């Protein structure tokens, strides 16, 4: 993997794995979003982080996803090789955006994007806050200027709010928690295994007759590795969409809402 | 990742990923386990297989893992590079073994390693059988005929049997189940979700204060995709304890294994 020739991007290809793959032996969602994880800190290292400033690091002040969104237009084969295209931009005071292009590297055709906003957070507190105009200067340097968006369409999926799901949801799946292979280098659910439990949900009929083309994820509260999660999905729709809900088993308190888009195979 | 140049044996090269590593910044025994099944892989792909050979396909017949050992001296950093060699052996008509060294990339260094037991059986009727005459003989072009043993010790610890934990065991995590991305592209549970169910009644002091060293597991029963497994340990000993995965109901065996810890 390497920076691109100014500097403001990041390449890296990747040979999808034997264990990556689901039964169209393609790889999954979850490999995918595990891949741009992969590819989002290589980018981070190669810019010079040890992705935090030494500023946000005086600060105790940390990067949080709040929104994730996945298109697939194509899921690579076991075996063959991805190449994928990262980069962060920044939105202000809200936060930042960093977005990902995912290449067949023997067609050089499109075969995926993805978008990511992300909000500062004190790491001690969990409060949320705007990006200082500081912290803001010391991010400028590693992103292009002129916008360049993923999704750049004009009312695109990437945008769209969420609602609720109101019980009772049509389909749910009870009493999902995190095991260690779940957590990440700091023992945090790593946020790929968010995706799998909102797609728990989803009967078995419409993963084997139908791709996974859209998935959108907003995130609300951290899963705790002691925690316990109950994924509620709606159906709301040639293509099925669907609602889903994840909220502790217990109080019903919420960690995350989506959307997935399913097209007939 | 390619054939060595006797055609006997295959490497491959990985680099150790970011969500792959665990709390000490380094690769955890699952992500160790998952790139010995993928070289296992390859190495199959390599010398043309479509691991059945077309008179296995004739018969209905599979290769199944009953035994699986492994033993890290050094678990790779993030953004290491570590070298895995990979071959088999027959053992006759009881089945065959596949044996991995795991090593530095930078120093030549054998950082670990690893064998595992195999037999033959019939898919559909899930009966064991021993290996089917003409079947040995396919398999043999593909593997060194003089012994090549990952483990040579006599006696060593890959080769010891293992007892059945006792209730009441002394730790447990109850109620695990497989999700999407615990099966593999057949819709099975792959066999590394096993190992993280069997290290999900360790205490999570003993995580933090060891590094696992050796890990035995013995693979009894298939858990299904609607199945329900409690993980059962207790202290034997360094530290030592046995394991016990069973169906959450009615108790029938999955697994059973021993770890060893080696204080930090
Ligand atoms: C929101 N993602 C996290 C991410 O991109 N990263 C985490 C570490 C910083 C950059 C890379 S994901 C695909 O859900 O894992
Ligand atoms: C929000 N990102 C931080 C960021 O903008 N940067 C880090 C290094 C690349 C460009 C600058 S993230 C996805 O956490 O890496
Ligand atoms: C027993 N293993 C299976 C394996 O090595 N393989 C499976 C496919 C054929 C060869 C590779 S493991 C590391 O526990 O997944
Ligand atoms: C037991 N193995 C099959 C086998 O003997 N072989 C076939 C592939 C390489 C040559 C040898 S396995 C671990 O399932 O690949």
């Amino acid at each position: 993997g390497s920076l691109t020739e100014d500097g403001l991007s990041y390449k890296e290809k990747f040979v999808v794995r034997s264990y990556e793959v689901g039964s169209n032996k393609t790889a999954t969602v979850e490999t995918i979003a595990n891949l741009l994880q992969e590819v989002g800190c290589n980018h981070a290292q190669s810019v010079g982080f040890s992705a935090t400033t030494t500023t946000m690091r005086k600060l105790h002040l940390i990067w949080v996803t709040a929104r994730m969104h996945i298109e697939i237009y194509k899921y690579p084969a076991w075996g063959d090789v991805v190449e994928i295209e990262t980069w962060c931009q920044s939105e202000g005071r809200i936060g930042t955006r960093r977005d990902w292009i995912l290449k067949d590297s023997v067609t050089g055709e499109v075969t995926g994007r993805a978008t990511s906003k992300w909000v500062m957070m004190n790491q001690d507190t969990r409060r949320l806050q705007k990006v200082s105009d500081d912290v803001r200067d010391e991010y400028l340097v590693f992103c292009p200027q002129e916008p360049r968006l993923a999704f750049p369409e004009e009312n695109n999926r990437s945008l769209k709010k969420i609602p609720k799901l109101e019980d009772p949801a049509q389909y749910s799946m009870i009493g999902l928690k995190p095991r260690r292979a779940d957590l990440d280098m700091n023992q945090h659910v790593n946020n790929v295994t968010y995706i799998g439990w909102v797609l728990e949900s989803i009967p078995q009929e419409i993963v084997d007759t139908h791709e996974l083309q859209v998935i959108t994820l907003d995130y609300r509260r951290e899963c705790q590795q002691d925690d316990v999660v109950d994924s509620l999905t709606t159906t709301t729709s040639n293509d099925s969409q669907f609602l889903h809900l994840l909220r502790l088993s217990g109080d019903g308190q919420e960690i995350n809402r989506g959307t997935t888009l399913w097209r007939k195979k």
